[PDB]
């Protein structure tokens, strides 16, 4: 599925997202444009042979199981391909276990590249929330 804006934004608030650690839902916005263009069925693969899926582009090596990441953990305990559902629940709750390992949204080097310290309320501007 291919979110709109402000479809994803209440989405995302509907799951708890919204200021969840301290993160505002324009961070959250803001990471999956630049993460997946809002598509859940993204994927892409890392160098290390690790995959990213999902709105939020979850990494295999640590957070979900692909069987194909040698070597790595599913600490979301979940299937990779769960990431890719149109209905953002899994993407959602790994998301929380990802942004509370220590980092904060830095886990997401995208957030960290394009979104940290810019005016992220700009993704939620005008959307009915
Ligand atoms: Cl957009
Ligand atoms: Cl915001
Ligand atoms: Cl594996
Ligand atoms: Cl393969
Ligand atoms: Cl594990
Ligand atoms: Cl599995
Ligand atoms: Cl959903
Ligand atoms: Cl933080
Ligand atoms: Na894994």
């Amino acid at each position: 599925k291919v979110f709109g804006r402000c479809e994803l934004a209440a989405a995302m608030k509907r799951h708890g997202l919204d200021n969840y650690r301290g993160y505002s839902l324009g961070n959250w916005v803001c990471a999956a444009k630049f993460e997946s263009n809002f598509n859940t069925q993204a994927t892409n693969r890392n160098t290390d042979g690790s995959t990213d899926y999902g709105i939020l582009q979850i990494n295999s090596r640590w957070w979900c199981n692909d069987g194909r990441t040698p070597g790595s953990r599913n600490l979301c305990n979940i299937p990779c391909s769960a990431l890719l559902s149109s209905d953002i629940t899994a993407s959602v709750n790994c998301a929380k276990k990802i942004v509370s390992d220590g980092n904060g949204m830095n886990a997401w080097v995208a957030w960290r590249n394009r979104c940290k310290g810019t005016d992220v309320q700009a993704w939620i501007r005008g959307c009915r929330l």
